[PDB]
């Protein structure tokens, strides 16, 4: 290690003084190596002596206890008491044996490391004194060679088994099977192989798809409904990948999230499996999309391909068997059932988190509405007309705002969150947080309803159309600026008035670099105000087909904002509470 | 004894009726019979246990005596850098033997303990059933006093031998002794980091998608106007090459499955080897490079450098990767392969090792690559005019056949390079050993290929001229085919795999001892070898059933990924037999 790199890179000057200086330097290096080896040997000997003394004391105590138990036996409440005493003595003996074995293993590992270091130094520096000294003194240590302690412990355990357990040798051996200790939690290699395979298939399919789209696909076709349908799956796969990154970060951070999540000591999930399912969903989505554009199979109508996709994903969750990781799917199903009712059931952090994530996941809620509209009152199912090359407003009455069919679905997550907030107020009997969150979420109601009001009144040309707009924009900030002040003060718990050596941040954190925290703050600030671009473009000339294109670009970003929000929210409550 | 006790208990339960079902006299007679049977079973179990313990003690004593004799021989050899390598091999073999003896002793002790525990449990169950107290006395008299469990001197002797080996030989190197005498060694990979397997999966997926998109593009997008066939001629070898690597990967997996020592026979560093996933990912890398090159040649998107850049660029990247002087991309293995090639081609000078002739045989079934290289050299150098675009030339021109005929006969010499090198190597081996029983016959077998190719070319060059007496030459050619083929089969069977041995025994059509789990593998491998080695014969069948001109050329390509298949299977048991003897 150090000898190969540092000593070789030292490169002392060949001609710096008389040869006496070079000889003295070589002698000093040899003496320093010898002194370091002697210090290591002395430390190893002291540790071995301490471990031997502790083991001897523990063995004496255990032998006294075993002799007393054997004398009492040789000479029912008494029988139960004796059994409990024997079990406790066996547990204490096992613990002492484990401690002594750990000490001996540590001493042996230290000796082996010292020998390896001495050998490496001798080989790199081309010296033979250190290796000879290690072989003569360190290598011949009787403490490591002496294994009679293990034999004595085995004899004591066998005597206890014979006198007390009456010949139960197999049970004693199984209970006291301790020698090559060591364990870990490595992920299966097959899982890694599968995730890499799916990642590669996804990458190659994505590039070939985009190449075909830019070259082979032509403009005159109608694309808007197609992307309108597929953005749902795109957001789903992005969200799955993003949660996988979340859970990997949490695991690497060492936050004991499992305790607050009261989950089974398996977490029911591992980031590799989330990456796997994300890759699988991406493969299905891309294959379906490419099939839709190409339509290779004869003259099959293209308005049937996406359906299976949607079916498939629900088909992945509604499998009644005990395959496809039957422990997480049932968990998510039962939690989602608990959420969508709300007042009837009690309050849980998982329900809160799921509602919070579904709040941002707006598009994946009215995308189904668009799908059902298009396939209900805009399709040609009875006949066989599967191209739809033209566009109009009447055919597409639902991609607009018009009725509340959009406002209600938009506010469904908002209504949920409002209701759990009120339930938390009722069962908690706490005023400030619930009462401020009620308005913090009802401002979304006000915003969306005022926007719908403008949308429906503009079609007629009423004067007050130019009045409500004034409210809408300000009704924007009353939401946005408010949400932000909720996000740092309590959600992330920043901007502490009792700031310390750190500026605008809590005095204690878990992540290494505070500049990451500052960048997270600035990116949250930038991302939350994304709707300004909408009015900026709709305060000038109206580009054709500019409506939904604004939604498309913001769609990944809205979910992307959720990423930074999870990390701090989980840790802020964790660190503040304890 | 546990199975007999369980069967006796089940029989007693079946013969046991309800309390009021049977009379008292019948119950008493059945109980007396059961007690006598239990006594007889206990006595027989004690006798069998004593016999088994005596046999185990005798086997342990024999193993200890063999280990002591081996240690004495090693000490005598040491008392009285090739010598260093021999000493290292002897030390490794002695360490392996000592570890095997210690593991066998531990397994015998564990088996004796398990047998005693099972006998005690059976006695307790019998006592519970029949309500008798003699079971405890029998267990005390037999289970506790078992000689195999009581004899722990094997462990002490093994420890003393290990300490003596560490002191006298290793000069106090206790770490090496502990590593060599450790219970676990081979088996669990050791698991590589997930990045390696992730790269393997990424590359294999990219390969599969490029393959499928390439075949779809070829079947659909291609326009049938140009003879694509010459193109295959300049790619086939690369294909074979990449396929070759893939197979060897699985090969090493087999080596890690049966547990046979293969790193030692290669004198490679025991602490550093090339795990299969690295070979797999190199295979994926070269395969995806080949696929993209083929696709680019197939579509030709950029019309400035039409066709000349693709194969040359592929092979240039190949050679640049192979001899990369940087300290990455598994540099150690690449320099090792370069040194091996240097040693094998410098055959008459340096000593012949295992890897030398292994890879000589490897290249023997790789000569298609050599033919491809000479053909592409001929095309690019002799008749091709560089100042051209694409190369869309109808085959109506008389200019063809310049590199298609044999002319000087260069095809035979490049074909027979492996034969000549193997001939020289085996003759040198004879010169080194002064024994000709297993060597000059190998020389003649390999020299048969000389007559093969020479007479094939002779009939080819005399076919167009007529000379109806050339049918004698045809008969000669086919009879050399027959003799070469049969000699190759008899060598591969009797010698290379040791099967068809006159000492067969109950293992019909096999040797006395095997390692690989199943025998069906051996049989199917035998039938596979015998079928595939006669591949050329199928070729002639086609010319006896078809009269289409230039038919044979297209036939060759399907035969190409077949000699790689025969060696892939042949390579497996080749190591197994060489495990026993030494070269």
């Amino acid at each position: 290690k150090d000898m190969l790199y540092s000593a070789q890179d030292q490169a002392p000057s060949v001609e710096v003084t008389d040869e006496d200086t070079v000889k003295r330097y070589f002698a000093k290096f040899e003496e320093k190596f010898f002194q370091t080896c002697e210090k290591e040997l002395a430390k190893i000997n002291t540790f071995y002596s301490e471990k031997l003394a502790e083991a001897q004391r523990r063995f004496a105590t255990l032998q006294n206890e075993l002799q007393s138990s054997l004398d009492a036996q040789k000479e029912s409440h008494e029988e139960r008491v004796q059994h409990r005493n024997i079990k406790d003595l066996k547990l204490a003996f096992s613990e002492f044996y484990l401690s002594l074995i750990l000490l001996q293993n540590y001493q042996n590992l230290n000796f082996t490391g010292f020998r390896k270091i001495l050998k490496k130094h001798d080989k790199i520096l081309e010296t033979s004194r250190g290796a000879d000294w290690r072989v003569a003194h360190v290598e011949v240590a009787p403490f490591y060679t002496c294994k009679k302690i293990n034999q004595l412990i085995s004899e004591t355990e066998a005597v206890v088994t014979n006198e007390l357990e009456d010949g139960d040798r197999q049970k004693a051996m199984k209970r006291l099977r301790v020698p090559p200790l060591g364990a870990a939690q490595p992920a299966p290699a097959w899982t890694t192989f599968r995730v890499g395979l799916f990642c590669g298939i996804f990458i190659v399919l994505n590039i070939t798809l985009v190449l075909a789209a830019v070259f082979k696909l032509e403009t005159d076709r109608s694309i808007w409904p197609l992307i309108r349908i597929y953005r749902g799956g795109f957001l789903l796969i992005e969200f799955l990948f993003l949660l996988g990154i979340n859970t990997y970060g949490w695991r690497q951070a060492g936050v004991n999230h499992v305790l607050i999540f009261e989950l089974n000591p398996r977490s029911n999930l591992s980031h590799q499996h989330l990456f796997e399912i994300a890759g699988f969903l991406g493969i299905l989505w891309c294959l379906s999309l490419l099939a839709c554009f190409f339509a290779p199979i004869s003259v099959i109508p293209t308005y049937v391909y996406p359906l299976a996709l949607y079916g498939f994903m629900v088909f992945f969750l509604i499998n009644p068997t005990k395959t496809f990781y039957y422990k997480s799917r049932f968990w998510l199903l039962k939690l989602l059932f608990r959420v969508f009712t709300a007042p009837f059931h009690k309050v849980g952090f998982a329900d809160f988190w799921l509602a919070d994530q579904l709040n941002s996941l707006s598009v994946i809620l009215m995308d189904l509405e668009y799908m059902i509209c298009f396939y209900s009152l805009e399709l040609k199912w009875d006949e066989s007309k599967g191209l739809l090359p033209n566009n109009s407003e009447e055919s597409g009455i639902c991609h607009k705002y018009t009725y509340g069919v959009r406002a209600i679905v938009q506010c469904i997550p908002a209504w949920l969150r409002f209701i759990q907030c009120l339930r938390r107020y009722r069962d908690t009997k706490r005023a400030f947080p619930h009462l401020v969150n009620a308005g913090k979420y009802s401002t979304t109601f006000f915003m969306v309803t005022f926007a719908a009001l403008y949308s429906t009144h503009k079609e007629r040309g009423h004067s007050d159309t130019m009045v409500f707009f004034y409210l809408w924009i300000v009704f924007y900030i009353i939401s946005s600026c408010y949400t932000l002040i909720w996000d740092l003060k309590m959600d992330w718990g920043l901007f502490d008035k009792n700031a310390g050596e750190n500026t605008f941040l809590r005095e204690e954190i878990v992540y290494p670099q505070k500049a990451y925290y500052y960048c997270a703050i600035i990116e949250d600030v930038i991302l939350r105000f994304a709707w300004t671009i909408q009015i900026s473009i709709t305060s000038t000339t109206l580009l054709p087909h500019s409506g939904d294109i604004i939604a498309t670009v913001f769609a990944p970003l809205e979910v992307f904002r959720r990423f930074v929000w999870n990390f701090f929210r989980l840790e802020n409550e964790h660190l503040n509470n304890c």
